[PDB]
């Protein structure tokens, strides 16, 4: 990978890389000038040269190529795709620009949270093309900060507890269709490493759009907060902060599930006195706890995020009612 992605190289003979946006399991993003578009900048993914990558790489682009196609003019922002070619061996997909993701916002603001009009605003792009995609027969999988990016990240600096960004227009785009799966295809019930995984997902019950709906339930959080509240890789501890934070799984679940690992008799087989349960202790706590303010936006703002972590699936709010939800009625 480091020796095909430096400045001043030329891709497809056509695209010459300007700077490097980020990197990720899969490779790497870059910034090239387009020399057969008039010099527009296009952002460029370069994907490792591994089955693994190779393979989301491929499927990405044809979820990408059906989308582009059922909504030419990017109305549910979703990232649009200008064509994709391999560069020694490796796929590169070729992207309209985008700006910061609002991970990289947040971490080059020290952690601070965006404000709740911010937050109003990106929760009703992220519902409604996260809803588009659910109106195509797939769900994302994916959905973190991480991408979510946005359209433009210029921002504004002032002081506040301390100095803060703000950004000037906070649009986003939903990117990263690398694990987006149609409701026809083969499910990986085997999930793997997620910032956010839905209760479904960890206890093999069977996902679809609903575990979407949960991960942006926890974007919305970590916005709020400028944290997740689930600090933790580990799935047993995962469901140990789920239940501090959100009271405990729901018998039926834990009666249908085959992870009887992370189970003893009716409960979570979790230990409260040991290294991770005393972190779990200490970082996790009922859910609306975490309020900064009782102001009624705020109310809205959690009543929702309440919503999108009920625990079943199946009752859990679709987008298209989450669309619905008062805290969205000042964008009326
Ligand atoms: C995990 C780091 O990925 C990115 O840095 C990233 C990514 C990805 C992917 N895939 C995910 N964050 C981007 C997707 C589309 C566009 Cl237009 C841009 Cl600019 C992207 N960037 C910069």
């Amino acid at each position: 990978m480091h020796l095909i992605c430096q400045s001043g190289d030329v891709l497809s003979a056509r695209y010459e890389i300007v700077d490097t946006l980020g990197e990720g399991a899969f490779g790497k993003v870059v910034e090239c000038i387009d020399h057969k578009a008039g010099g527009r900048h296009v952002a460029v993914k370069i994907v490792k040269n591994v089955d693994r990558y190779c393979e989301a790489a491929r499927s990405e682009i044809q979820v990408l190529e059906h989308l582009n196609t059922t909504d030419p003019n990017s109305t549910f922002r979703c990232v649009q795709m200008l064509e994709w070619f391999e560069h020694h061996g490796h796929i590169c997909i070729v992207f309209e620009l985008l700006g910061l993701s609002t991970y990289d916002f947040i971490k080059e603001n020290g952690f601070l949270p965006f404000r709740l009009d911010h937050i109003r605003k990106m929760a009703y792009q992220i519902c409604k093309s996260v809803n588009f995609l659910h109106s195509n027969k797939l769900t994302h999988t994916d959905l973190k900060p991480e991408n979510i990016l946005f359209v433009q990240s210029d921002y504004t600096e002032a002081y506040n507890k301390r100095d803060e960004r703000t950004l000037i227009n906070p649009d986003i785009k939903v990117v990263d269709f690398g694990s987006a799966t149609y409701d026809d295809e083969h499910h990986s019930t085997l999930v793997s490493t997620r910032h956010y995984r839905a209760p479904e997902v960890i206890l093999a019950l069977g996902w679809s759009q609903p575990c979407d709906v949960w991960s942006i339930g926890c974007i919305l959080i970590e916005y709020y907060l400028g944290f997740t509240v689930f600090p933790t890789h580990d799935s047993k501890e995962h469901l140990a902060m789920m239940e501090r934070i959100l009271g405990p799984l729901p018998k039926h679940m834990i009666q249908k599930t085959r992870k009887r690992k992370y189970f003893h008799h009716d409960r979570l087989d979790w230990d409260e006195h040991s290294s991770a349960g005393r972190y779990v202790s200490r970082a996790c706590k009922p859910l609306k706890e975490f309020m900064l303010s009782q102001d009624v936006e705020h109310e809205r703002l959690f009543d929702l995020i309440q919503k999108m972590l009920e625990y079943d699936p199946a009752k859990r709010i679709t987008l298209r009612e989450a669309l619905k939800h008062p805290f969205f009625d000042l964008l009326k």
